[PDB]
């Protein structure tokens, strides 16, 4: 079934749900400081996307992840096993990038988006700042096979913007690397290389934009650029927080952010 090869979790109760969609390297006990204070209001769901450590190796679809809507399929199909409509989505990243696609085949899914740190694209053209040149990522791939670990190990505090003795770092590592080395480069290599500028105009769905002040992988002007072209309602909330997962590395300042983005719906 659906619901043990994404190990779905549902908790609370409520007449609104809100799914909790984890990004790149985690799973879904990175939300495990934001469920607690949702339970008694919300039905919450939660899943781990194909890939993941905690997943199936032999259900990881090599084509199939190889381009961001097979996520965004199996979140549909998730949300129709269990009849959730009209959600409230929060998704870390790609994670709330795949749910942005879904939003677009099935807008009735969604009412809104919480996106913590999203970005449409990391490669820059001469008007995107998406803050790294073409070659130089092409240098962070080169041997991403042989290099993973090193390269994984080496960017990660840089990433998290925290240090190695830190708890938030140790857990970030922990699920990091119980993914499949071979898988971790495939959805690496997919995120990116991701370019979803053309597809912002046509999201409907309110899009909630929480950044990080200082993030490696978001420029702050990604924030923006996302807020001109989505194409229904949005709001951009910059934390005084730095790092690409200020949830699991900052909650004491992330999760009222979030939770303010979960209840509070945008205004004119």
């Amino acid at each position: 079934s659906i619901g043990l090869a994404h190990n779905v979790t549902i908790l609370g109760s409520g007449e609104t749900t809100v799914v909790l969609g984890h990004g790149y390297g985690t799973d879904q006990s990175v939300w495990k400081l934001l469920v607690p204070y949702l339970v008694d209001d919300y039905k919450v769901l939660l899943y781990d996307h194909m890939g993941a450590g905690t997943t199936n190796p032999d259900y990881f679809d090599f084509d199939r992840y190889s381009s961001l809507e097979g996520y965004s399929y199996d979140l549909i199909a998730i949300l129709e096993e269990f009849q959730v409509s009209k959600c409230i989505y929060v998704g870390h990243s790609m994670s709330s990038m795949a749910a942005a696609v879904a939003s677009i085949f099935r807008p009735d899914l969604f009412h809104k988006l919480v996106m913590i740190s999203p970005t449409p694209r990391l490669i820059n053209t001469e008007e995107y700042y998406g803050g790294f040149e073409q070659k130089v990522m092409d240098e962070t791939l080169r041997s991403l096979d042989e290099n993973f670990k090193s390269l994984s190990l080496g960017t990660a505090p840089l990433l998290l913007a925290c240090d190695l003795e830190s708890a938030a770092m140790q857990e970030y590592c922990r699920t990091l690397f119980n993914m499949r080395p071979d898988i971790a480069c495939c959805i690496t290599r997919m995120i990116c290389g991701l370019d979803l500028r053309p597809y912002l105009g046509h999201v409907t769905v309110p899009c909630h934009i929480i950044q990080s002040s200082n993030d490696i992988m978001v420029p702050v002007a990604v924030g923006e650029y996302l807020r001109k072209n989505l194409g229904g309602p949005s709001v951009v909330e910059v934390m005084p927080t730095e790092g690409h997962l200020p949830h699991l590395s900052m909650p004491e300042v992330t999760i009222p952010v979030v939770l303010r983005h979960i209840r509070q719906d945008i205004t004119d």
